[PDB]
């Protein structure tokens, strides 16, 4: 995926921003959230998240679902890098496993791969 | 294998359907998913998918697993042109590499390795 956050900020800028935020909040996970490019699902208003390291991926998934008010019947999927994060991991664990070199964790989301 | 999608639609019909959808959504790939004929695994409720080109094969595989609600403990094998597609390729790349001449990418799935040991 090609992230708008990276298109909007240079590596230098992002590297420093995450360094500042993490130093300030050592027990929180800084996450950049964007909808999969071209996906049909509605976009999201908030892109930057700073969550306690203990919440699970499943709980983070709920935060995103709530943010876009996606109906229970409609499925939502979280993507990190080239795979799907295991819902049981804590965001702190996902951060250590998948953090970008810039210090942020990048999570993409999408809905159902409906047709025409 | 014999694909029900092809049994139900002529080559002409299929070609036009994908042409229209690709023109409308250049950043999505039309995919047909069918269970390996005679396989034990449960059948799927949806056959046609329009997938964002940037998600990976591994991510799409998960979407299918969720569609049939198969416990992660049970195995799922995807096959394209009778081979397991490499999981790190994006669906867009898999499409360009393995798309049918009719414009659709055909993905088969089974609970057992049909074309492997």
């Amino acid at each position: 995926m090609k992230w708008m956050f990276k298109e909007d900020h240079s590596l230098e800028h992002r590297c420093v921003e995450s360094a500042k935020i993490r130093a300030k909040y050592p027990d929180r996970v800084p996450v950049i959230v964007e909808k999969v490019s071209g996906s049909q699902i509605v976009d999201i208003d908030k892109r930057k998240y700073l969550v306690p390291s203990d919440i699970t991926v499943a709980q983070f998934m709920w935060i995103i679902r709530k943010r876009i008010q996606l109906p229970s019947e409609k499925a939502i999927f979280l993507f990190v890098d080239k795979t799907v994060p295991q819902s049981s991991l804590t965001m702190g664990q996902l951060y250590e496993k998948e953090k970008d070199e810039d210090g942020f964790l990048y999570v993409a989301y999408s809905g159902e791969n409906t047709f025409g």
